[PDB]
């Protein structure tokens, strides 16, 4: 089937934004996660994608800004962000995020660190 | 129909022996939870019409997929398609969240509220 394993690895992670590195760790048939590794200072700039996306803080410290609201995030924090609402964000700290899409964001496959993939 | 959520270390309710859970977000397509798991604890094998990625916070289990088994430390990931068999031993105090899709209605009674902003 959709089944995959995929084991954690420190390389790989294809530049996104000034800052800002991307890994697509699994995905199926609905979903598709990723993992952020964002640096100290950068940022994401504003941006609306037609997939909902759910987040989970691993590290460091980031200002995730969603539609009108500013709320500071830390390890262990989570966010929804349906699909279409404009989000962005300032990372205060070096911080990694956990981000899965929905529906299965085809963009994102070729992202997937397949050298990890069991 | 967006919300935060903050961490908190209470109201992660009784799921199993040893396994505690904590649905943090969720919305129109996903739904977003945290599975407490003690040393020593299972899941049973069960299936559920929802696709199941996974990702492991802290600790070290053994997951089960179909035939596959795989030792699963911190950083490693999953996904478990619709109604696939799939079971867990767990070797150590393990975190791991897990999403669903659809969003799993029958798992937003573990909303914990009183962080959702
Ligand atoms: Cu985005
Ligand atoms: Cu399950």
């Amino acid at each position: 089937m959709a089944s995959m394993y995929a084991k954690h690895s420190a390389q790989n992670y294809q530049p996104l934004l000034p800052g800002i590195k991307i890994k697509t760790l699994v995905y199926g048939e609905l979903t598709l996660m990723t993992e952020f590794v964002m640096d100290k200072g950068s940022s994401l700039p504003d941006h609306t994608h037609p997939y909902e996306q759910t987040g989970y803080l691993v590290s460091g410290k980031i200002i995730l800004y969603i539609e009108d609201k500013k709320q500071q995030i830390m390890a262990g924090d989570s966010w929804c962000i349906p699909k279409n609402v404009h989000h962005h964000a300032e990372i205060l700290e070096n911080s990694v995020a956990v981000e899965v899409f929905a529906p299965t964001r085809e963009e994102y496959i070729k992202y997937l660190d397949r050298t990890t993939v069991v």
